[PDB]
C-alpha cells in the first residue's frame, strides 16, 4: 500500500529529525547533488536506506541521504538521491519519496533533474523552470481509476516566485523518457516537433504522484548538455556527469532564495 | 490460452442465455454504462464473475454484467463494466469480452468510450464516430506472429449506417493513452500535432483484438470534456462523470437505432 | 548478468565452430533468410537452440541457425533468425545474440529487417540503409545507469562503404514499434510527422545493445510493402512474405559485397 508505506516513512522521519512537519521537500537529481551544501546547514542527515519503502526489494541499497534544512521560515526535507524508472523498479518505489515527503507535511515539492536542451537559446549550465511536461514513458504511477488533472501541474504561482528571485529564469517543456540510453538525433528532431524544450529520464511520475496527493510542484532542469544531433559532436557522458559541479554554488543559492519566498 | 478461454466463455454464454448466436456485441464505456436501460431490456443478465476468462481471480468487486438484449433482428451481447489497462491486469483481460463475443457469433463490435475533445468543432455531450486511432500505449493485445492489418479497422460501412440514424454525426481520430492521469496541456498540443481529434484511455486494444478475430468495429466516443488546455480551465473529473449521466438517454437511443440498421 | 551469458555463449560458439574470433556479425530477420545462401559457403552451421541463452526464433522463415562464413578478410557470424519483443520476451533475451556476437569478437553488427515504406518513392523489394532510428517502444535493453550516446548509432563510415558497393542505395529513418499488429493509416501519418521513412518491429534494441557494448552497426531494411494508407488498398501479409523471396540472391550478394569492403 503506497499510502501506508508513505506514513510509516513519515513517522521515522519525524522521530529521527525530531520535527513533526516539513512544509517543503526538494528532490535533487545527479545534476543538483553538488548544490546540497549551498542549500543551508542541515540539523539532521540520515541514510535513505534506513527509511521504510526507500530501498526497492528488487535489490541494492539506496546510496542517498535525507537532510532536514531550515531555509527562511521553512523546514525543508531534502532528498539527496532518487531512484529512476530505468533501474527497473515499480513506479511505486520511484514516487514513494514524494508521497513520504507529503505524509511528512510537504505542501510544495521542488523536483530538480538534469536535462538536454532542445532549444537554440539554452546553454550548458543554465537552470530552466519547467512550464509543463510530455510523459513519453507510456506509464503512470497511478493504478486503477485514480483520475488526476495535470493542468498547471507546474504551479504558475511558484514560477512567479522563482522569477522574483531571478527575472531572467527561462521556462521550458520537459520531455520525460524511460532511458537510460541517450536519444538519437532523429529522436531529438521528433521531440522538437512535439513541443519539447528539455529532455530527461525522471520527474514526470513524481509530478503526477505529487499532484494526485494535492501538493504544488516547482520543476527545475539543469541543462547538462545540448541534446543529441544539435552540436554535430557526440554526447560526452563525462561532460554531463560533471555539469552539476560547474554550477553548484549558483544552483544552491537559487534554490535557497526561491524556497525562502514560499 | 486466450482463444481457448473465449470459446469456453461462448459455450457458457450460449448455455446460460439459451441463445446459440449473438450477432452483435456492445462494450459500454464509463460514460455510456448509465445508457444500458435505453438500449432495450435484457432477456438474460450474467455476472461477468461467473464466466470463463472475464475477471482476474484476485480482483476488487468490479461487479460487471454481460446482458443478452434483442435489438431489431439482432441478439446483442452488452458488456456492462470493462477492465481498463490502468487497472494493471494483462491485456488478455481488457480484450477477453471482444474475443468471447466473437466466439459467441458477434461479427460487429460496437466499442464505446469517454473522450476529451481536441478538435475546435467538438462540444461536451457530442457523440463522435471513430474514423481511426493512434495506439500511444506502446502495447498490443497480440502475442507472437499474429500479424493483422488495421486499414479500415473502424468499418466505413458501419459509419455509413450510423449516419442513417443521425446524419449530423461528426467523426474523428481517437488516441488511446494508458491513463489514468489526464493529459498536461503540452501533451494535448502534442496529440494535435500527431493528428488526434479525441483522447481516451481504452478501445484501441479491443479494436486490434476485434480485427484480429475477424469482427467489424463501430467506435463511438462521448465527448465528456474539452481536452486539457483547450480552455484556460482545469479538467473536472466530476463534470466528465456528469456528461456521462446527462447523455444516457440520447446515447442508449442512438445505439439502439444504429444497431437495428445492421 | 547478461554479460556472463554473452561470454559463455561466445566460448561455446568458439568451441563448436572451432573459430576463436568472428570480427563481423549479421542478424538476418524475416525476408532476409532467403539471402543466407548467397552470403557465401559456410565453414560451419549450428542450431541457435544449442547455444547458451538463445531462445528459439519462431517467426516466419526464421531457421534458428548460426553460420560461420568467410567473406573477404572477415570471419562472419551469421545469425539466421532473431527473437522479437512481440513474442513477449524480456529485452535481455532479444539483444543476447548481439551481446554474444560481441563477446565472440564482432566489431561490426549488420542488422537487417523487413519494413514498411512511409515514402511512396520507395519500392517493394528495395533494400534501404538505416541512417537513424526512432525507438517508439518506450523500452531500453539497458538496465540501471548504463548511459550510451546514440549519435552516429548507424556508422556513417559503414553506409559510405555500402554506397561504394551500390551508389544508388537509399537511406532512411527506421521507426521501431512494439508490434505485432500493423499500423493504422492515422499512425503512419503520425510517423511521417515524427520524421520516419521506414516502420518495423525489431532492430532498435539490438542497435542500442551493440553501441552499449562498443560495436559499430550497419542497418539494412527490405521494404516489404508501402505503409498502411500510403496506397488506398489494405496491406497483404502473404505479399510481405513474397518480397522476402524475390529479394534473396540480390540481398545476399549485396551483403557479401558490402562486408568484403569493411
Ligand atoms: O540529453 C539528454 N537526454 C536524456 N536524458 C538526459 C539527462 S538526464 C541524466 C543524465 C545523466 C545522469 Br548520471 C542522470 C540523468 C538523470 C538525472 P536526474 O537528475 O533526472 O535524476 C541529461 N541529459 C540528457
Ligand atoms: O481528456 C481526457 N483524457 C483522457 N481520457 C479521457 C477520458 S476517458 C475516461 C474518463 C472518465 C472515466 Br471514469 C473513465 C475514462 C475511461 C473511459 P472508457 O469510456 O473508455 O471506459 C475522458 N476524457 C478524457
Ligand atoms: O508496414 C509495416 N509495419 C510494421 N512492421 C512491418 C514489417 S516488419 C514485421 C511485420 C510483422 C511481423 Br509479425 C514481424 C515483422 C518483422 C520481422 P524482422 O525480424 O525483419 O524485423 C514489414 N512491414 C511493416
Amino acid at each position: 500500500d503506497p499510502d501506508e508505506l508513505a506514513r510509516r516513512a513519515a513517522q521515522v522521519i519525524a522521530d529521527r529529525t525530531g520535527i513533526g512537519e516539513h512544509d517543503v521537500a526538494v528532490v535533487l537529481g545527479s545534476g543538483w547533488l553538488p548544490a546540497v551544501a549551498a542549500l543551508g546547514s542541515p540539523t539532521t542527515v540520515l541514510p535513505q536506506a534506513e527509511l521504510p519503502g526507500f530501498v526497492p526489494p528488487t535489490a541494492a541499497g539506496h546510496a542517498g541521504e535525507l537532510l532536514s534544512v531550515p531555509i527562511g521560515a521553512h523546514r525543508v526535507l531534502v532528498l539527496a538521491g532518487r531512484i529512476h524508472a530505468y533501474e527497473g523498479h515499480d513506479l511505486r518505489y520511484v514516487v514513494h519519496p514524494v508521497r513520504a515527503a507529503r505524509a511528512a507535511g510537504a505542501q510544495i515539492m521542488v523536483l530538480t533533474n538534469a536535462a538536454g536542451g532542445l532549444r537554440a537559446d539554452l546553454q550548458v549550465g543554465q537552470p530552466v523552470l519547467i512550464s509543463d511536461h510530455l510523459n513519453l514513458t507510456a506509464r503512470s504511477p497511478l493504478v486503477g481509476g485514480e483520475f488526476v488533472d495535470l493542468t498547471d501541474a507546474y504551479s504558475p504561482r511558484l514560477r512567479e516566485l522563482a522569477r522574483q528571485s531571478d527575472p531572467q529564469l527561462a521556462e521550458g517543456v520537459y520531455a520525460g523518457l524511460p532511458g537510460p540510453h541517450y536519444e538519437t538525433p532523429a529522436e531529438i528532431r521528433m521531440l522538437q516537433t512535439l513541443g519539447a524544450d528539455l529532455v530527461g529520464m525522471s520527474t514526470v511520475h513524481e509530478t503526477i504522484a505529487a499532484r494526485a496527493a494535492g501538493a504544488e510542484v516547482l520543476g527545475v532542469s539543469l541543462v547538462t548538455n545540448l541534446a543529441a544531433g544539435i552540436t554535430g559532436e557526440p554526447l560526452s557522458h563525462a561532460e554531463v556527469l560533471a555539469a552539476g559541479a560547474a554550477s553548484a554554488t549558483r544552483m544552491g543559492a537559487l534554490l535557497a532564495d526561491v524556497i525562502a519566498r514560499f
